[PDB]
């Protein structure tokens, strides 16, 4: 059982969760690749049922009772005749639960039992699958005091095409291939964008163009929806003391959706389940407007700013990080969205730490995920060791669809 | 062999030196451990390897020197059971344990490292002089220069040359009438030693402690450092004239002297290297974790911040401040110092020229992003593979 130091206190505690990873990583004895982004039959199906079963049962104090043996059989029975089984809809709330419970780049987790699960597993086609998304949104955005959900569409099962969200968000924005050879938007969205065109969208020419959805239902291409401007809640960015930041331009979405991950729950796939919950700034502020391969806005900002940007040693880019997350704080808190600063998003996640090592015996956390892309070492997530592995239920990267 | 990707450009490299990793890390399959901090005759199997690369390094395989040199070991280990390394191979080793030290950015300066070699001391006497030579040259009046010296290797029978202190030049760490501590919290212990071994407590904030010297299979004995080799660099601020007032320094030599380094099976448990600071060590980690300086609120406080609020980034704002002040400092002091950008483009550099040359470079992410404006930096964009390659710097336990 791997010991486990909080350097910051002093604490020592041992990761005895990580003994029941029943799935394999990336790293070996020989080399560790935590660093990589991407680090990736009725029988192998019935064990992991019966480890889920086991799993809900156990939640809800009656291991061992008569329903759960009773349950046990039915999955098998059931595998046996159809191939598959079906979940209770209590299982599949406490199954998406775990999900984001066990997601290990999660900084967000003390929040993980109040989840929103819509059951959208009787979703017939995409333009019921539209539907079900913009009460998603709605929901989820609430005027902008974000309530976090997650909506389960058809889980994967023989002899049909799965449903697919082909947006890996279901708010973007567009990123258009330019002029010289530059993008205008977002850079991270040039793919999806020419999909958008090539199926029917008539592109606009912003920087903050909301993507339409192209939605799949089984053995159909996708097809393509548009969004409501009013169901998309935006916050123009500006500064509290810097006021030229306005004339910027610049804005983001209230509602973080991902909607191209797979859901698995006891060894059933969900392809289709997009979930939400709110932001942490530094993913706008830092991530999203200064990455150099997305808006890449940090040198314009510190020659606003006139910052001496000839010289590293001046830390323009520092000072220019730090006021544009400013920027994002201030803006959320003044149109009332919703929005967590690293500082508290860390101090609660410490706190879910602790939680997790009385109830579970340990925590699956990437500490390079964790820990915050501007000022690491001033949250206590830096201080902290971490072990990383999978647990089930659980969030999974797949492929794109195309 | 594992792909690595640079999701700044969208390059992609292959990693094939991890394929000759020795010794085992701390992950397996079923969970990665990477964050954590501290994870006769088969000496002629690393010797023998040793020598390989020495003679590969100098284009000089399947030669006759290359031949030669492999039966003088084989010939000193069958007759006395160890072996001594001829100077351009313990140069040679200790560039190699410097180049495969994965949790170092610093590692383009690789080629270029003064090694002096101790390996005939014969008493903590010798050994101060030495550490004193190192120290003075190392220091260069502010010009810092990359330096190690390498006190005699370990054998069976007799005990180890070991210097107590982490680095050469650390700050003492008082308790108090309350527990809490005035100077260093993380020389509490070695200040307690210090103490113990007959040094006369200071009083201040940032006093340079005693060595503690340990020849073989003696006590430890106390060493003065001459006030006037130990450069420091009083802490000032370009603009916030107040900054000075707080009264603090920091000394101009990073010289770790708690590590064991290990070239061709031999073992040094005795054997300081220094080089210069990168800023966020000094201005991030020294002065501003909590469990060290935690200068922080205080300079929050100075900066009439909104520390009511996590929100106003008060943090983050003090801490970019702390960093300029050492920078500026050091500069007008005229003592080598590099910020975190210069020093993590030069390390992509670094890992591109290891590339072609090795086919990979051993990389700790979580140690090579810097502990303030990661993301703004370009070594946060690039996977890395980290791994163990002999030579190398490796952790010890603590000599009592
Ligand atoms: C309610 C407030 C929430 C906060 C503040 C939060 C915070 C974060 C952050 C900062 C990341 C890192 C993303 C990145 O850097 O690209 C992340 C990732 C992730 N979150 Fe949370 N989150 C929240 C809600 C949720 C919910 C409701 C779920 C699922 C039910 C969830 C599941 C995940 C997963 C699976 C990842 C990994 C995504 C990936 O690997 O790309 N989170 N979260
Ligand atoms: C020349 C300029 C150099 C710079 C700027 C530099 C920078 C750094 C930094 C920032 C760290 C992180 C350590 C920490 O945060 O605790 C580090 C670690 C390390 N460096 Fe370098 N370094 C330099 C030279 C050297 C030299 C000359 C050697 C040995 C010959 C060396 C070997 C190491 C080792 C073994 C570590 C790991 C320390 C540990 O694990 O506690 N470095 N370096
Ligand atoms: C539910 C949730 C809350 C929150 N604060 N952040 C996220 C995220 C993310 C990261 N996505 C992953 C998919 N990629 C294409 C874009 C970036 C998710
Ligand atoms: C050669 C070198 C250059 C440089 N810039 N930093 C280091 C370091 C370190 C890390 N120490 C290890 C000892 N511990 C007491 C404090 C942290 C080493
Ligand atoms: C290469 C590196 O693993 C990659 O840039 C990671 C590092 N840590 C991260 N952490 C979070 N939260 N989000 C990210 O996208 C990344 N990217
Ligand atoms: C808990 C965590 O692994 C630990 O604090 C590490 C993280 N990265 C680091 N990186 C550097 N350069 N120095 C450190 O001391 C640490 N500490
Ligand atoms: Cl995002
Ligand atoms: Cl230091
Ligand atoms: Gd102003
Ligand atoms: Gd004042
Ligand atoms: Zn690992």
């Amino acid at each position: 059982f791997p010991r486990v130091k909080n350097w910051e206190v002093g604490s020592i505690t041992y990761d005895t969760l990580s003994a029941q990873a029943q799935q394999d990583g990336p790293c070996t004895p020989r080399r560790c690749l935590g660093s990589l982004v991407f680090p990736r039959a009725p029988e192998q199906l019935l064990s992991q049922a019966r480890d889920f079963i086991n799993q809900y049962y156990s939640s809800i104090k009656r291991s061992g009772s008569q329903a759960h043996e009773q349950r046990l059989q039915e999955v098998e029975a059931e595998v046996a005749a159809t191939g598959t089984y079906q979940l209770r809809e209590s299982e599949l709330v406490f199954g998406a639960k775990q999900a984001w419970r066990n997601a290990p780049r999660c900084v967000g987790r003390i929040q993980w039992g109040k989840l929103q699960v819509f059951d959208a597993r009787d979703c017939r086609s995409a333009q019921e699958m539209f539907t079900y998304i913009c009460n998603h949104i709605k929901y989820a955005t609430n005027r902008g005091n974000l309530r976090s959900a997650i909506t389960v569409f058809p889980q994967r099962c023989p002899g049909r095409g799965d449903f697919r969200i082909w947006n890996s968000q279901l708010v973007r924005y567009a990123g258009y291939r330019q002029q010289d050879g530059s993008v205008r938007g977002d850079p991270a969205n040039v793919e999806i964008t020419e999909l958008c065109i090539q199926h029917g969208w008539t592109p606009g020419n912003g920087r903050f163009d909301v993507l339409p959805l192209l939605l799949q239902a089984p053995d159909e291409p996708p097809e393509l929806f548009l969004l409501p401007p009013e169901l998309v809640l935006e916050v123009p960015l500006e500064h509290p003391t810097l006021e030229w930041f306005a004339a910027l331009g610049l804005r983001w979405y209230a509602l973080p959706a991902v909607s191209n991950m797979l859901l698995e729950i006891g060894g059933l796939e969900f392809p289709a389940a997009p979930f939400s919950g709110w932001y942490m700034s530094t993913e706008i502020g830092t991530r999203n407007l200064c990455d150099p391969h997305r808006y890449n806005i940090l040198e314009d900002v510190a020659v606003c700013m006139d910052l001496d940007t000839r010289t590293t040693s001046s830390l323009w880019k520092d000072k220019a990080a730090v006021e544009i997350n400013v920027a994002v704080l201030h803006s959320y808190q003044l149109a009332k969205v919703t929005i967590v600063d690293h500082h508290a998003a860390t101090a609660s996640f410490m706190k879910h730490l602790e939680n997790e090592q009385k109830a579970r015996g340990g925590c699956p956390a990437d500490w390079a995920w964790i820990v915050p892309p501007i000022s690491g070492s001033l949250t206590p997530v830096f201080h902290q060791e971490m072990v990383n592995y999978f647990l089930s239920p659980a969030f999974r990267y797949q492929p794109d669809p195309w």
